[PDB]
């Protein structure tokens, strides 16, 4: 299972590691991607799951947009894993660098509550333009099942522990 974690609270969990190496060592049930509503995956994390699966991601992600189009920013869909998990669980943080409320990363952060446990990122971190500390204390405060934070960074890990409430 997880290992090398630490722990942040009584469920979320917190680690220096790439998401991608994260989930073909661990093969958990679900992996988390930092989605657009489009399900393009170009870049941050997402170019980087979907570059793993060769594509194959993209592909799936092509399909599922055709026949039910964009996701809701805060919404999300369970797709397949391909070889880093069983399930991607896409969701969709706002994207302050498009001008999207902050407050829907709360219910972004919601879909995590479907699922027992996950291997994820922080949400609308990175290229999504929001400042991870918040991103994280909202994640300890909304998602209530055990997440398994990756957070690729090493300083802002460090950063993301030293200054954790």
């Amino acid at each position: 299972s997880f290992s090398g974690y630490l722990k942040l609270t009584d469920n979320v969990y917190i680690k220096n590691a790439d998401i991608v190496e994260e989930a073909k060592k661990v093969k958990p049930t679900v992996v988390v991607n930092a989605a657009n509503v489009y399900l393009k995956h170009g870049g941050g994390v997402a170019g980087a799951l979907n570059k793993a699966t060769n594509n194959a991601m993209q592909v799936e992600s092509d399909d599922y947009i055709a026949t039910n189009g964009p996701l809701k920013v805060g919404g999300s869909c369970v797709l397949s894993g391909h070889n880093l998990a069983k399930h991607c669980l896409h969701v969709v943080g706002p994207n302050v660098n498009k001008g999207e409320d902050i407050q829907l990363l709360k219910s972004a952060y919601e879909n995590f509550n479907q699922h027992e446990v996950l291997l994820a990122p922080l949400l609308s971190a990175g290229i999504f333009g929001a400042d991870p500390i918040h991103s994280l204390r909202v994640c300890v405060d909304t998602v209530r099942t055990n997440v398994y934070l990756a957070v690729f960074d090493k300083n802002l890990y460090d950063k993301l522990v030293s200054s954790f409430l």
